[PDB]
């Protein structure tokens, strides 16, 4: 099972970092200790959507192409760490992000920096250290592979896109013209950049690149099947579902019980669809009440919310990605029908 | 001259990774005015020592090295944005460590995150995108370079090293023993990890592999030159100078006038060579009043070390490294008068 495997290659890979700790960087065995303790809690414990979707895609093409069964374990391999890599970018990503929200539980369980023997002066860089273990994971498994140049660059631009989304994202609630380091930033008042585009410019740059770009290419370049499809439609595909994943994510973080992007200001799915059907009256009450800590104030906007009827607004956004990701799965079947269906899959478990 | 071409290429640099930003990241003007900022106020200021001597490293070779004049500026060009990659992947660090220890100053300004319109919330995400620039310099500028795949693996190699330095240095007032994710760390009441071998593995990760060991490996690499050296060598003189300007930042830390190393109880050169040579009472007064905020308890500190000598310390230190400094420069004149020559220059700018 294709679970099974991507969990044994945890082992091996973890076992193979920590030995290079001790006969590479000196580093003591309390030290190693931490660091095994630090991947666990913040590697593991997930789903592994992104990770597995680099094994589901290799699998596609294993089922379809002529390999000596060396060759199917070598590819197998190669897409399991290639999914960890995946994996330790998002491990990353997630505790920085914790820190500079300030944020308290990430699965039901304190966020990495809040660990008494942790605290931030660590945490930082146990996550520059998650982002740095993807590269000598790169450098020592695939070495002498061909498709090693193309994955290291494909996966620094999504990196860089990442960071570029989250300063979209942590500045979304600021007025553009009064960006300034020299100057605290007061948060927008007439809310003008809660728009659509703008949003979907947060999304596609902070979430979409490595959620569903990434997994999906890396799958095709450990395979080796890069010419199975035309990159365009890749791209156009990832960049839909994952701005429809962002978007459930908005609506849990308000409706789902126990979020604060309503008492950080944060530029929502929610926000800008109550902004872009409001009355006069309703903009008016959005406004006196939006990015406040006040518990009375949160359930003003949550009401504003629920009066609007934001769940027919996200029907119907929701029939327009079915319509549109299916139109795209169907160019895709053009080149590979293999690469179509594991696309298909990743829709499912995303839809 | 040198310094006018490396300073030229900082321009075209961040005019490439600007225009960059605006046709590909969909960058608007303000947020690429913020971090034109971020870059001007974390990348310059300095003496720029490390980016400089991938471009010394280059012209040594120039001038024994038959080539067109269009290859000479070649050569040239790439070993400036060589070192404004090491430069950028300071900036990244010092971004990230003022964070991490909640500095307030940095070369007489405030620490990036202190700047009004920055906050640790950005400048973190700031520090990452520091980092990802060095990455794109390359993959821009070196795409077609035989040295790229080279060049790539030592500059991960070089900032995973960095990351793990920081670690030892973070912990460096910790029992080992103690060390715990769960469990809030106490400072060490025995400072028996306060011994020159500890202290040389801190300095050796957390500073010589990338402001002495990469500045000279990258100006060999833009040369290519890496067969007129002995890689041990380099690695030997690297470790030995990049050990001796820590000793000089330990004291000045501490003598210079306006440095906490005393009140954040590091694992100093200071602290190491007085516990050397310290009686029983010293030893006792010397652990009553280190790793305390209390400028009383800061004072007796810096009076055990007055009274203890230790600038004869440092002179007998100071008179092994010169020995030793000679010794492996000789060892390099066997394949390279030119590169020990440079490593001569890199030496007298450090002494
Ligand atoms: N798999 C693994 C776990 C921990 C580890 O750390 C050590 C450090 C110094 C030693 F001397 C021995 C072990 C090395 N490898
Ligand atoms: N859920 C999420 C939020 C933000 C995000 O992007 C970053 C995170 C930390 C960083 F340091 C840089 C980018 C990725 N995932
Ligand atoms: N050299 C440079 C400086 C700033 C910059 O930012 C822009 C963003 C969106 C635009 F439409 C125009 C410029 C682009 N390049
Ligand atoms: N002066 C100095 C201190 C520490 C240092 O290393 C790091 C810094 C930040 C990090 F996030 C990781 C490593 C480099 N230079
Ligand atoms: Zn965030
Ligand atoms: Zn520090």
């Amino acid at each position: 099972a294709s679970m099974e495997r991507f969990l044994s290659v945890y082992d091996e890979v973890q076992a193979f970092l920590l030995d290079q700790l001790q006969s590479k960087y000196e580093i003591d065995p309390n030290r190693a200790r931490y660091l095994r303790i630090m991947m666990d809690t913040t590697c593991l414990g997930g789903k592994y959507f992104r990770g597995m979707t680099v094994v589901n895609v290799a699998e596609g093409f294993l089922a379809v192409t002529q390999h000596d069964e060396a060759t199917k374990e070598r590819i197998l391999h190669d897409a399991c760490v290639g999914g960890w890599m995946i994996e330790f970018l998002q491990a990353h990503y997630l505790v920085e992000d914790d820190i500079m929200d300030g944020s308290v539980m990430r699965r039901g369980k304190p966020c990495w920096y809040r660990f008494p023997g942790v605290t931030t002066q660590c945490a930082i860089n146990d996550g520059i250290i998650l982002k740095s273990w993807t590269q000598i994971m790169a450098w020592h498994y695939f070495a002498d592979r061909p498709f090693l140049k193309d994955l290291l660059c494909l996966f620094q631009k999504v990196d860089y896109a990442t960071a570029v989304g989250q300063m979209y994202d942590v500045t979304s609630m600021c007025d553009s013209n009064k960006l300034d380091p020299e100057v605290a930033q007061p948060m927008t008042t007439d809310f003008a950049e809660f728009t659509p585009a703008i949003y979907k410019r947060i999304v596609k740059y902070k979430t979409t690149f490595y959620t569903y770009l990434l997994p999906l290419v890396m799958g095709l370049l450990v395979s080796e099947a890069a010419a199975s499809v035309e990159m365009n439609l890749v791209e156009r595909v990832a960049h839909l579902i994952g701005e429809y994943f962002q978007v459930q994510d908005d609506v849990m973080d308000c409706f789902t019980p126990p979020g604060t992007d309503i008492e950080d200001a944060k530029c929502s799915w929610l926000a800008v669809t109550f902004l872009g059907k409001a009355n006069a009256a309703q903009v008016a009450e959005f406004k006196a009440n939006y990015g406040e800590k006040d518990p009375a104030k949160v359930a003003v906007v949550k009401r504003l919310y629920s009066k609007a009827n934001l769940q027919a607004d996200f029907a119907a956004y929701e029939a327009e990605v079915v319509r549109e990701v299916e139109s795209l799965i169907e160019q895709l079947k053009v080149k590979s029908p293999t690469f179509a269906e594991s696309v298909a899959v990743v829709w499912e478990k995303t839809h």
